[PDB]
RNA sequence: UUUACAGUAUUUGU
């Protein structure tokens, strides 16, 4: 039953594991977010560069900076300086081989580069400074403010939001912020100054510096870290985050039952991993991702029809909402919901849904119930998603999470060999193959073989078993007149090995 | 440029194989439709049979039949005959263990049974006999009809349907036709007035036949069939099936080259089989299945790019709608058109699609393209998908499609041996893992695995590395004090192959 | 092997690291052998990698 | 992590 307000909300931080270094938002023993780092695979969104602008393409109205990556960057003309151009085409504004203060908007994702912008924006715990555009500044919409806003001193030039944490901060602590915003702006753009103009700036802040600077609300009771040497790290960080007010709030966990077994969350983290995730009341939500978008199915439990099918869409909506801030979900999310008879319903377990994602932090759109019961909705992406980074494609089934039966199969191949033996100036085919498919074809299709052989008088078919390759996988290669080996067949992949 | 009228339509029938025969309807050398059908996994779609009611629900206003498959039918409210009840609940019409005639509107999905009417229909050549409902009755809405379908004489407490076939067919040829379905009616009601009550009645044709019944049109110039004892079968069909002006156009086909090489389909049969399929113009579609519903993706090729975008999606509508009918894809289908900022184009490309299905016998139902760039459909469940049909579920992958990274899985499963060492009465416990996962506890590591056992002093942390396992997959055994062995680490694994 | 000494052996690799202050034993099994068949490298101050464990035998075989 | 003067309610009537 829960309510948010209840129990005491934690942050909690595992640090025990050199690998693998976790930050959990925690509402009594439930889970509402996460964040983890491991070294190397650091992050490097809301890094600045210099880069030199590649090649420019009026097509899509932006061009590509060689920031340092072995892939460049993209970057669109709503996003280039008024200082940095000496409605127009980006052929006029940048030329070739032109330097640029660069930030990347958003990380590298499938083929993209990354996206960037010029508007560079520096965020510190009550202040974004856009020291490269004034047409930008306010109040977080999530809150005398107005009153001490007014009051600092902004050169001309650039614009300022204060953030959600500014609530309870004063005018002079703003100011605080403020300036070392524009100590940082200044280092930034004479650290440029002085140099050629494709290398990294500013490397933006590891997981904990991030957590402090942006998840650290006033309602965060205490922040609980199980390992002396990061809580020493953890103090500083705040303190130099300018944030007194939460030292008393970090502790040192000391049981000898792991943080996060102690408050029980260690079931939830790993319900991120899973496909499908059981609702409080004994249905569940499957969780599916595709190329074009994630798909979203919901089951019931095991009576009212009508109040079974509302009560478990209303627990998947809540339960759905964690799972993209978890899973890190973004772009286009289709869900299908239990059919509804009764329309209120379907604005119900909407209304639910917005409210659910209301604390998320990616900006989220979406829509009604269609004619056909799917919700589609949007997530803005804040970082890549557990697919992406702790996954890789299946090696089997290649992504596809099926496999062809084996005489399916097998007829397939059997239909190529044919083909491949009708050609001219073909001596032999050999299909190299699965164990099981050689199986197949040279018993239950040893006669087709044996036709195929006969018609095509002259023409060997060597199949050979290879246990090495499982099914899907096969090789089906033509040997010119000519160019025939007298090798063994079973010595044949090996030997086919330098393609295949 | 494909012009529907420019070349002869043909329907191909593959029959050289035992295990395969195959279908085509081709359209020069399009492929536009296919059938494919084994030995065993014959269809079950319109069967009839004597089926005892075994259970009843008010709730879901339907019952449940044993028609004689291990797995019990599902009979709805709306599909239980007049004549078979001695609105209402079903409660209040059906018995326990009463016998009814039962035929298969849809065959087996996933876990629901069959759904089952006793609105029994009989299909022939030019009519379809609904004998047990008059409240049905008509034209093909793809068509003097009227005049002659009123000269038939049908038995009052009956209704009957014109096939799309009648369109070119008289008066006493329907009726030739409409006596065939009552005879067989006859004999229907007579082989079950004369049992006890769950057995099959009809079975319902073959692959060939209802290619014959159901898909020959006039404007089918050839069948072609690549074997000569089937061949002469084909003749009977047609014959018996009352259409002589068929008989001529049925011919034996003799080339070497075999017949759907010759026509140049096979590589658009096995395009049915890829997740990815090339559009003529350099982009693809990419068809991902999921829990909920069939995902489709649109890629462009390599220059207008609103004028790309829109020849893309055309050209991909055409394919969308063939391979719904190639794969046997059926149910919410979703489909991610590229961008298009003209909306003229959006309807354009919705109503290329609605042509592009209109030939397909599914009923098919699709809506507008959203605010956010989706399309949803829906198409009718003919039979079971490629997907269930040919496939079978990634062993490695469950269906997901992705595997966890090994360091990610490790610390996984560190932390579950971990919480099973803490609990009480434990005396030791026995991971058993894919090769490399023990590879990383063992040594990476190895640290955090000495801290536990030293911890939790007196418990034996046992990891075994187990090459017949590969990653995901993992056990993790809790051995209680007392029901420990002397057994070696390494022959564990069969140990709890009692398990596991 | 690999799971004989990782395990029932663990002490022992534990004490030979321990005496050995700063010296890596790393104990990898490979699939790819069978029962007598093995290799034990060692590897120089300055010439370590930050290879995975388990990517080893795959490094060595340019040996081994 | 985003743009003002405005708009009213409480109050006001021996
Ligand atoms: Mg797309
Ligand atoms: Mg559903
Ligand atoms: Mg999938
Ligand atoms: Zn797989």
């Amino acid at each position: 039953a829960h309510i948010e307000g209840r129990h005491m909300k934690r942050m909690l931080i595992n640090a025990t594991q050199q690998e693998e270094l976790r930050v959990a938002l925690v509402d009594g023993q439930r889970l509402y977010d996460l964040d983890i780092e491991s070294p190397g695979h650091e992050q490097k969104k809301a890094n600045i560069y210099k880069g030199k602008i590649t090649r420019i393409e009026p097509s899509l109205e932006a061009a590509f900076v060689d920031y340092g990556a072995e892939r460049h960057g993209f970057l669109p003309l709503k996003e280039i300086a008024r200082e940095y151009f000496p409605r127009p085409n980006i052929k006029d504004v940048l030329r070739e081989g032109q330097e640029v203060i660069v930030q990347i908007d958003k990380e590298e994702r499938g083929n993209k580069g990354a996206a960037l912008t010029t508007f560079i924006s520096l965020a510190g715990s009550y202040l974004v400074l856009m020291p490269n555009n004034p047409r930008a500044g306010g109040i977080s919409r999530r809150i005398e403010l107005k009153e001490a806003l007014a009051s600092l001193e902004l050169p001309e030039g650039m614009g300022l939001i204060v953030r959600t944490a500014g609530v309870g901060k004063s005018a002079e602590a703003l100011q605080w912020d403020l300036s070392f915003r524009l100590k940082h702006w200044e280092a930034i753009k004479k650290a440029a100054e002085s140099r050629p103009a494709p290398f990294l700036i500013h490397q933006e802040s590891n997981v904990i510096v991030r957590a402090f600077r942006d998840y650290l609300r006033q309602d965060i009771g205490e922040i609980l870290i199980d390992n002396p040497k990061v809580l020493e790290l953890a103090r500083q960080h705040i303190a130099a985050l300018g944030r007194p007010d939460f030292s008393s709030k970090i502790k040192l966990y000391t049981g000898e039952i792991p943080l996060f077994s102690h408050y029980q969350i260690e079931s939830q983290i790993e319900s991120a991993f899973q496909r499908e995730v059981r609702l409080p009341s004994g249905g569940s939500i499957v969780i599916d991702s595709t190329e074009a978008l994630t798909a979203i199915d919901i089951n019931s439990a095991r009576g009212d029809i009508e109040e079974t099918a509302f009560n478990t869409n209303l627990e998947a909506a809540d339960e759905i909402a964690r799972q993209l801030r978890l899973r890190d979900l973004g772009g286009l999310i289709v869900i299908d919901f239990i059919d509804m008879t009764p329309v209120r319903h379907q604005r119900a377990v909407e209304n639910r849904l917005r409210e659910a994602v209301r604390q998320d932090r990616a900006r989220i759109q979406i829509s009604h119930i269609s004619r056909f019961g799917l919700l589609e909705m949007s997530r803005q992406r804040l970082s890549p998603s557990l697919g992406e980074s702790s996954h890789h494609v299946c090696p089997r089934c290649s992504g596809t999470g099926t496999v062809r039966d084996n005489e399916s199969l097998s007829l397939s191949i059997l239909r190529l060999i044919e083909e491949e033996a009708l050609k001219e100036n073909t001596q032999e085919v050999h299909a190299i193959v699965p164990v099981p498919i050689a199986s197949y074809l040279l018993n239950e299709k040893r006669s087709a073989v044996n036709a195929i052989e006969t018609r095509q008088d002259g023409v060997r078919c060597v199949i050979v078993p290879n246990d090495q390759m499982e099914t899907p996988h096969y090789h089906v290669l033509r040997v010119r007149k000519g160019e025939e080996t007298p090798t063994l067949s079973y010595m044949l992949p090996k030997l086919h090995e330098e393609a295949m």
